[PDB]
């Protein structure tokens, strides 16, 4: 197998994002050192088998750091990633991948962020992994335009418009770090489709919503589904999910951690009235728990 590791430095905190193709994961260990020498690294954490991200806030600046992540299987096999520090050619803006998995090997891409009224990567029943979207060249992020798409270990240094848009059947977010400065992270426009969030997808900075079933799209309708099983918001966010109840949307949220979380701060699942473009405006009903459209108990959300 293989483990590909990437690092994002935001607000004096080091965020690690990795993808692994190991099958029966038992645990994952994070190693950190003050030099390049792997032999001098030390275990600063032993994590569970599902997370694909890690936050190291116990670092002092002025000092460079090297990181490695060791993915261990049930058969105790150890798949150590490449080193990342604070010190393929197919992944370029405007690219379209179809019916395959493209490993971007941790490269950075971007164009620019327009000022008016443009997808960076379009996936048609495909998967993209180990990709970093630059701070200025975000455009309209990643578009899943058909079939099942997986966006694995993608780091958004900043979000220009939308981080990822589900215009397909199923959009799965596995791990990844999404940063934004003052917004829509996951935009869902297709109908009879699902958006899955796991691998502890992490949002940092300032955000609007983690996920929003389009409220006023042209030819709007539903149903649209969201299933969050693992995610973390280490910053401020207006709300987590926005469902159109009149359209049959269902948001199921568990395994979510939020920095300084408190009832209504921020609201998690909110119900709206969806409208067709031009035929009115979208009104917010409010935050809801354990309803037909908002399937999330207070047990599924906790303070980071
Ligand atoms: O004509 C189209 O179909 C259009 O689709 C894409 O754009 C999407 C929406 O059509 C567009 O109006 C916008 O919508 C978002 C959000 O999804 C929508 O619910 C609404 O959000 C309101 C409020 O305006 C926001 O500021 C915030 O407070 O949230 C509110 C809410 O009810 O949740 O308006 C939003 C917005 O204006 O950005 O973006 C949608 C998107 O997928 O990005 C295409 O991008 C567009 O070109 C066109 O094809």
């Amino acid at each position: 197998a293989q483990t590909t590791l990437m690092l994002s430095q935001k607000s004096d905190v080091n965020y690690l994002g990795w993808s692994t193709d190991e099958s029966k994961v038992a645990r994952q260990e994070v190693y950190r050192g003050t030099t390049s020498n792997p032999d001098l690294r030390e275990r600063i954490a032993v994590l569970d088998a599902e997370t694909r991200t890690f936050k190291d806030a116990d670092t002092n600046s002025g000092l460079n750091y090297w990181y490695w992540v060791d993915v261990v299987s049930e058969n105790q096999a150890q798949v150590v990633s490449n080193a990342v520090t604070t010190a393929s050619s197919e992944c370029k803006p405007g690219a379209t991948f179809e019916n395959r998995t493209v490993d971007c090997g941790g490269v950075t891409i971007g164009t620019s962020c327009p000022n008016d009224s443009k997808p960076l990567i379009i996936l048609k029943n495909a998967t993209v992994k180990n990709l970093r979207i630059s701070a200025s060249g975000g455009a309209d992020g990643i578009h899943c335009d058909s079939g099942n798409c997986t966006i694995e270990n993608v780091i958004w240094e900043d979000i220009c418009e939308d981080a990822a848009t589900n215009n397909g059947k199923t959009m799965t977010i596995v791990g990844g770090i999404a940063h934004n400065a003052k917004d829509k992270v996951l935009q869902h426009n297709s109908k009879n489709s699902t958006t899955v969030v796991k691998g502890n997808f992490t949002l940092t900075g300032e955000h609007g919503k983690l996920w929003r079933s389009c409220g006023d799209c042209s030819n709007n309708g539903g149903p649209r589904f969201l299933t969050v099983t693992s995610a973390t918001v280490n910053g401020t966010i207006d709300s987590i999910a926005g469902v159109n109840r009149n359209y049959g949307d269902v948001a199921t949220i568990s395994g979510l951690k939020i920095k300084n979380y408190k009832e209504g701060k921020p609201p998690v699942c909110e119900e709206f009235k969806g409208v067709v473009k031009g035929q009115g405006s979208t009104e917010k009903y409010g935050e809801k728990w354990d309803t037909t459209n908002c399937k999330v108990s207070r047990s599924g959300v906790s303070k980071l």
